[PDB]
């Protein structure tokens, strides 16, 4: 159906693999999800790089089945703040249920949102669960959950790599009124909401600790 | 339950935040899935700083809720190979249905998978769909796969920026099987397999094309 090219590939002597991969690791290492963020502005050019570089992901069967939806707009952001803090208030009071209540209490999270006003741009990734080709047949999505998810990895990375930080946000249930108000179409989910920035210089993030490798890597010889 | 503190943050001036996020786009646009791969030796130095690159992913409620099983053993990846090309096979013949198969036939794969045996090192990523606290009482994964995904999205990263290649797999009801071959938990689920090592000299990868940003970024006024 398409042409099978030689792939070309760059290639480091083995000691610069091994820098670069550490340095890698200690610069992700880094990353910290942040939940105090600065208005101050951030270049587009940067946002677009880190968007570009999402795009770059693995998708099942090459479906490239996602959408970023990027909000500068202060009445758009202020709207989106709403709907979030309103269905969050009814998932803490009721929704999530003690033990997820019980499971957050670390984090100091509540229904309240100040950064979704105060972050000068809001990433908000909408995985597509199917697609259409260009005659408007519909087009299968294979594994798009887990593809779009990658990307967002990708992001990720990219806005720690730019000096940039966020909080991964999953806000239950507003994902239906969000998809209308930001016009998307009905095959599309929200999976995550990025707001992105600056933190803020009075912000703080809880004192967790990650795995050991010992904790997370396992080697199976016979 | 436990201390908030100052965080600490590496700030770039901007033009070199611009340079940055430009570079580290163009490293990752090279990233291709690669299914031909090299029996050369890597230093497990990397495999490991890319499997604690993946171990910095956030995770719902910090649950970190992964396991990277590595599997260098010439007799255990011959193994997996079987499973996994005995259940691809009947994918291919019957389970994925006629139009996932032809949905793969611009990318030339079968349920053959040399890449198996031939990759130095197999990283199998496991989702724990729940875990459990040190008393033995269940917790709660939020969001695993998810979480396990974006983890799965930076060990990808880390191989690239390495100068290592894989290819994301998913091999379709092999997971049973190739969980109890390597000894994981009943709550460990597979979720995909990536063999890893330098290209083939004569890797080819499907001359696909990327989406142009216009058709990926949606600004909303
Ligand atoms: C969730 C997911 C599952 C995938 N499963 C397979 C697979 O089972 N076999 C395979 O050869 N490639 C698999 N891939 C790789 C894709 O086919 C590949 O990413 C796509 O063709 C685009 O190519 P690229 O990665 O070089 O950009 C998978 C990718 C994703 C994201
Ligand atoms: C799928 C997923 C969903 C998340 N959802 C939220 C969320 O809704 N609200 C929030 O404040 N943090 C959310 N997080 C962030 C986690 O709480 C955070 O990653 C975890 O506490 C570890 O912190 P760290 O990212 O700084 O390592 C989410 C993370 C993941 C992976
Ligand atoms: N897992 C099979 C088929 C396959 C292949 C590529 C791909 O993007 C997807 I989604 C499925 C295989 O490994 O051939
Ligand atoms: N979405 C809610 C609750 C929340 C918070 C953190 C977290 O890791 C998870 I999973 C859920 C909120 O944003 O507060």
């Amino acid at each position: 159906s398409v042409e099978h090219i030689p792939f070309s590939h760059t290639r480091y002597p083995e000691q610069e693999m091994r820098m670069r991969s550490q340095e890698f690791y200690e610069l992700l290492n880094k990353r910290r999800s942040v939940r105090f963020i600065s208005s101050e502005h951030v270049p587009m050019e940067v946002i677009e790089n880190v968007i570009k570089a999402a795009g770059t992901a693995p998708s099942g069967a090459h479906t490239e089945p996602w959408t970023f939806v990027v909000v500068k707009d202060p009445d758009m952001k202020h709207k989106i703040r709403e709907i979030i803090e309103e269905e969050e208030e009814i998932n803490y009071m009721k929704r999530m249920g003690k033990r997820w209540v019980t499971d957050l209490k670390k984090l100091r999270t509540n229904w309240i949102k100040e950064y979704l006003d105060t972050a000068p741009v809001l990433i908000l990734i909408f995985k597509q669960v199917h697609g259409f080709a260009a005659n408007g047949k519909k087009k299968v999505h294979y594994y798009n959950e887990i593809s779009v998810s990658i990307a967002a990895g990708l992001l990720l990375a990219a806005l720690q790599n730019a000096g940039l930080v966020t909080v991964t946000t999953t806000p239950l249930n507003a994902g239906p009124r969000l998809r209308v108000l930001l016009g998307r179409p009905s095959h599309e989910k929200l999976l995550v909401l990025l707001p992105v920035g600056y933190p803020s210089r009075d912000a703080t993030v809880p004192d967790l600790k990650r795995k050991a490798l010992d904790q997370i890597m396992v080697t199976v010889h016979h």
